[PDB]
């Protein structure tokens, strides 16, 4: 896989965010995650870490994995980072995010991110507390 280029328009939530790629603004749905919906139990501070992930990062990339680069919603489907670390994987140790959405062919990182889980779980930390 190879990371890219992308500039931050706007966070979103836990797991989507506007950035500008390839000069274009789309709403990237980050892979493998699931963040509570902004109205459910740690929502707002899934919500908040993503934005300041994004916000202070003085660099993000998107990196797309081997299979459907946008869902049925026109949302870009892809790891993002920030200074060089993985947003999503980042949400996941925090216990921010479950792992979710493993698709067949879309799912280079998923070992990584379940890894992550499992620690987050150990440490009963926000969704696994
Ligand atoms: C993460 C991801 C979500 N999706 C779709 C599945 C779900 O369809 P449904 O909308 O029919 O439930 C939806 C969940 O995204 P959200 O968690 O942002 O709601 O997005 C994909 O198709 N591929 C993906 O990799
Ligand atoms: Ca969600």
């Amino acid at each position: 896989l190879h990371k890219e280029p992308a500039t931050l328009i706007k966070a979103i939530d836990g797991d989507t965010v506007k950035l500008m790629y390839k000069g274009q603004p789309m709403t990237f749905r980050l892979l493998l995650v699931d963040t509570p919906e902004f109205n459910e139990k740690y929502g707002p501070e899934a919500s908040a870490f993503t934005k300041k992930m994004v916000e202070n990062a003085k660099k993000i990339e998107a990196e797309f994995d081997k299979g459907q680069r946008t869902d049925k919603y026109g949302r870009g489907l892809a790891y993002i980072y920030a200074d060089g670390k993985m947003v999503n994987e980042a949400l996941v140790r925090q216990g921010l995010a479950k792992v979710a959405y493993v698709y067949k062919g879309n799912n280079t990182h998923e070992q990584l991110l379940r890894k992550a889980e499992a620690q987050a779980k150990k440490e009963k930390l926000n969704i696994w507390s």
